[PDB]
């Protein structure tokens, strides 16, 4: 199942959907995986989350040109964090539009990152405002409120069983919901549950820290955030 392509590993979830992993040796925490994920919408191809750094996302487009073989028309980025917003430079450097929360796109000098292009908007309910995320496919986003981080959104893939929690969610079988260091603790776990109410029918969870789960992943993570 796994395809090692240098230093990152893609799986093949859907006919049209792989994901990416990326490693970084964070010191006091080992080697890192962060997954994303790659999805082909007729001729072109969607990216959801760059690798954690330049060089891991070059890389990304690397594989894509040798597995797909079709442009990449953009690239959503679902907060800024270096798992998931650390390869931005590569991203602009081979042309492609970026989009990221405005809220992620107004914390990424402080937090270390380049900002998205384009700042995605949500409505009062979480969806996003569709003038934001144009020409987006299958690919549907939403802002569960704050969690993991201030910023943090989210993606389900029209046509599939998919949806992606970023870091918001973890695994069934996790034991810690991380260091929580920018979590926002009194809303943590509405927000996890409310990720699962966006996307009722998602069978298959894929977030960035742990390999793909069954919906199992949404109410442990939302358990973990009551504590
Ligand atoms: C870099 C990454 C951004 S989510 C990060 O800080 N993490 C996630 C990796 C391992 C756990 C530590 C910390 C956490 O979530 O507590
Ligand atoms: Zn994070
Ligand atoms: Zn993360």
């Amino acid at each position: 199942g796994d395809q090692r392509f240098g230093d990152l590993v893609f799986r093949q979830l859907a006919p049209n959907v792989w994901q990416h992993t990326s490693y970084l040796d964070m010191p006091g925490f080992g080697a890192v995986a962060s997954n994303g994920l790659i999805v082909r919408d007729g001729g072109r191809v969607l990216v959801v989350d760059t690798a954690w750094t330049d060089d891991q996302t070059a890389q990304i487009l690397n594989w894509i040109k040798q597995e797909i073989n079709l442009p990449v028309a953009l690239a959503v980025v679902t907060h800024a964090h270096q798992d998931k917003m650390g390869g931005m430079d590569a991203l602009h450097a081979a042309g492609i539009a970026t989009y990221a929360n405005a809220l992620s796109n107004q914390l990424a000098p402080q937090e270390g990152m380049v900002a998205a292009q384009h700042s995605l908007t949500f409505a009062a309910n979480g969806w996003v405002e569709p003038a934001t995320a144009p020409n987006f496919g299958p690919l549907k986003v939403f802002y569960p409120g704050p969690g993991h981080t201030s910023d943090n959104i989210t993606v389900g893939i029209d046509g599939t069983d998919i949806a992606f929690g970023g870091c918001l969610i973890k695994d069934s079988k996790a034991k810690s919901l991380g260091n929580l260091g920018d979590a926002d603790t009194e809303h943590y776990a509405a927000s996890a549950r409310a990720f699962g109410a966006a996307f009722p029918k998602a069978s298959m969870i894929v977030m960035s820290h742990s390999a793909p789960d069954s919906r199992a992943a949404i109410t442990h993570t939302a358990r973990m955030a009551d504590k």
